[PDB]
């Protein structure tokens, strides 16, 4: 078989009512036995979870529930296999730079205030490093109708990125306030939204 | 271990815009100094054609060399999904190796955009960003630059293309702006260039 190990969301790292995971997905009915061992710094973990699953096109998945700080530290967490000689797969965030992104919600064209629904933009800017969690609110419940842009590489080595949240004409007429949420390791309690409405 | 065959497509820039040529390209890896002769034929629809320039590229990373043939081709027969075929042939392959490509069958749908001015919270920088907003849209393939009085701008950057929940694509593009350029009145222009666009453009506008 093949291992590949997956880092937690960056949203669940940094908020602290958030549970993150490290996930152990590993690939290659024959035999179901597979023992997945787990270690943070060489220190052996007995807390993941596994459940099966045999694949008829398998592949096991263990999730390990991670400390949030020792994610932030920089510690590895590796996953060991089994079921030949068994498979190591590590991982980490690396260490490096910080800047905070700026924030900034666009008013959209008056000529898509026309439309039975219309689109928000969200553009977010000067971040470092480049994971960033982006989502959205309506009079402060969540919010899903968006979709956000992979980040890019900018010329000064910060990323950006942009959400997009479609809204209904008549949400926006009643009054409704819209706010773009952004997660990321640079600001203040690693939160920070910004607002527009009709109003 | 030994020479392996990509075949890639024409930039949907050159295909779109009758002025510019677009070509057809398949690239040999791994051509060793030992076999350096290399053919690659070409076929349109299953008949062979002649006219590739085919030229050796000595790739000093790990002593290989790179074989790279250019079919130049016609706009309409890209756009008519007509297959286009390389063959190549060299004296280290058991038999010919065989790509094929063509332009899939599929939906059109034109791009719906928008330029945006800067926010009204960076404008207290010494640059500002100018976004063009590019929604709706199949296939995927686009391209989409900007320009200041007609002169092509470089600083610049577009996102990757997005799949949205209706399965059409959206992408930004952002262009980083200096103060003084967008306070003397300086026009700048988002371009796009994509199939669905009547003439297969679109340009828009933005100052003050
Ligand atoms: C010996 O060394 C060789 C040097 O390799 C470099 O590799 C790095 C690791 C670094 O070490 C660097 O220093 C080295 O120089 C190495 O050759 C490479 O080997 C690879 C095969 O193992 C091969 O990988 C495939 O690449 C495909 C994408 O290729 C393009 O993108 C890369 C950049 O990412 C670029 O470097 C390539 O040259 C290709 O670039 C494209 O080229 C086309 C054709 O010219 C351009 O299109 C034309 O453009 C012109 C104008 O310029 C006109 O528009 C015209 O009309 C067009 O036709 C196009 O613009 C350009 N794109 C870009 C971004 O620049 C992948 O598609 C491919 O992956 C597919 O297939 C595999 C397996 O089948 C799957 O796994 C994937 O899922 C996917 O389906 C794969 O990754 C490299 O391309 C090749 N590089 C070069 C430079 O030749 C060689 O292997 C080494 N050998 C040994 C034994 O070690």
């Amino acid at each position: 078989p093949s291992v590949f190990i997956f880092p937690p969301k960056i949203k669940d790292v940094l908020m602290i009512s958030l549970s993150p995971m490290v996930t152990c997905v590993v690939v290659d009915e024959d035999d179901p036995d597979v023992q997945i061992s787990w270690f943070v710094n060489n220190v052996e973990v007995h807390t993941a979870q596994t459940q099966t699953h045999r694949e008829d096109y398998l592949r096991v998945v263990s999730a390990l529930p991670i400390q949030h700080q020792d994610w932030m530290s920089g510690k590895e967490f590796k996953c060991k296999v089994n079921n030949p000689s068994p498979i190591e797969k590590t991982i980490s965030k690396p260490r490096g730079p910080v800047r905070a992104p700026q924030v900034y919600v666009l008013p959209p064209p008056a000529e898509e205030m026309t439309k039975k629904e219309f689109s928000l933009t969200c553009m977010i800017t000067g971040f470092l490093p480049a994971e960033i969690a982006v989502d959205w609110t309506s009079n402060g419940r969540t919010e899903q109708n968006y979709k956000n842009t992979a980040t890019v590489l900018d010329s000064d080595g910060s990323y950006f990125m942009y959400s997009k949240l479609r809204v209904q004409k008549s949400t926006w007429e009643r009054g409704s306030l819209f706010a773009c949420s952004v997660v990321h390791e640079g600001l203040h309690n690693h939160l920070t939204t910004k607002t527009i409405s009709r109003s």
